[PDB]
């Protein structure tokens, strides 16, 4: 089986992209946030607190001829950002683009943290990081990947981001035709339960590239690209006025600038990012200081290659018995 399905951006800046995905029977369509860095799927529900819904569609299992109740089953969450949801477990059929699961895990929110009621147009999580990260308790649940794999004409999915447009996640299978020249593919520790790889280095602008290894984390759900200090420090070097202002929380640049490019390396091959992706606008409406796409992962513990990053690829996510992840240029 494959299954392929179109992921949109919320907004103007690309803050986050939303797939849509099919819950139950009848289908109730809800639109997920498909995050490479976590392995929970959860949804605004029916259940979740009425003062914490503001617009988003929700999932009522009473309504799902196919949903149970998995019975004394509980999450709770917390994302690198400070947000947080938690709730109980039904299993339903989730669909993909076309591909099934039966009795996957569908976490209903009793809870969320401000920052989601605030987002109308995120409806839930649906995590592609590995399933030894799920904080179903007491047992443990499997992504909608991992439960898919099996069936997947190759165990396998895809991440094609557009800059400021739509893109595709691809389940089961490489469209060659979605990409230029060839994939490099890298190797992947799970050890963390991330898709977590090393970089050979980077390169800003034209200047030449610089020979280092960067671990880090192929991570859809994080908008921009952290990097150690050094190297954001380096990026920004080259931009008449750019600062790292603790007041904002993180480096901004006059908007009157014009961005230099980023690369960074896959093993002996290079990933170009254009300078107009690291732009995420003016700080607060109206303000001629604007909010930098690069900023430092000191304090975050791991370097994180976002959305920033990956837009500027095709992102093969290889879930074989040895996991890699492959990158090519498009």
């Amino acid at each position: 089986s494959t299954g392929s399905a179109t992921t949109t951006p919320i907004d103007s800046l690309d803050d986050a992209y939303i797939t849509p995905v099919q819950i139950g029977t009848p289908a109730q369509t809800l639109n997920l946030d498909f995050d490479t860095g976590s392995s929970d799927l959860w949804v605004f529900s029916s259940e979740t607190t009425a003062s914490e819904v503001d617009g988003q569609t929700i999932y009522t299992p009473s309504k799902s001829t196919t949903a149970k109740l998995l019975s004394g089953a509980t999450w709770s969450i917390s994302y690198g950002d400070g947000s947080s949801s938690s709730g109980d477990v039904y299993t339903d059929t989730v669909s993909v683009g076309g591909l099934t699961v039966t009795g996957q895990a569908v976490e209903s929110a009793k809870k969320v943290s401000s920052s989601f009621t605030e987002d109308s147009t995120i409806d839930g999580l649906l995590g592609l990081a590995f399933s030894t990260l799920n904080t179903v308790s007491p047992t443990q649940q499997k992504t909608f990947f991992d439960n898919a794999k099996a069936s997947l004409d190759s165990p396998v999915f895809t991440a094609d981001l557009g800059y400021h447009a739509p893109g595709t996640y691809n389940f089961g299978f490489i469209d060659t035709t979605a990409y230029t020249g060839s994939i490099t593919y890298t190797a992947v520790s799970t050890k963390q339960g991330f898709w977590e790889w090393t970089s050979t280095g980077y390169a800003v602008g034209s200047g030449t590239f610089k020979s280092t290894s960067i671990d880090g984390i192929a991570d859809t759900g994080t908008t921009l690209l952290y990097l150690p200090a050094t190297v954001v420090s380096a990026y920004w070097a080259q931009v008449s006025g750019a600062k790292s202002s603790s007041s904002v929380g993180g480096y901004v640049f006059p908007c009157s600038a014009t961005l230099p490019s980023f690369t960074f390396g896959v093993g002996s091959a290079r990933i170009v990012i254009p300078g107009d992706y690291i732009d995420f606008g003016p700080i607060s409406t109206g303000s001629s200081s604007c909010f930098g796409g690069i900023q430092s992962s000191a304090g975050i513990g791991i370097n994180i290659f976002g959305d920033v990053a990956l837009k500027a690829a095709f992102v093969v996510f290889n879930g074989a018995t040895t996991p890699t992840l492959g990158f090519a240029s498009k």
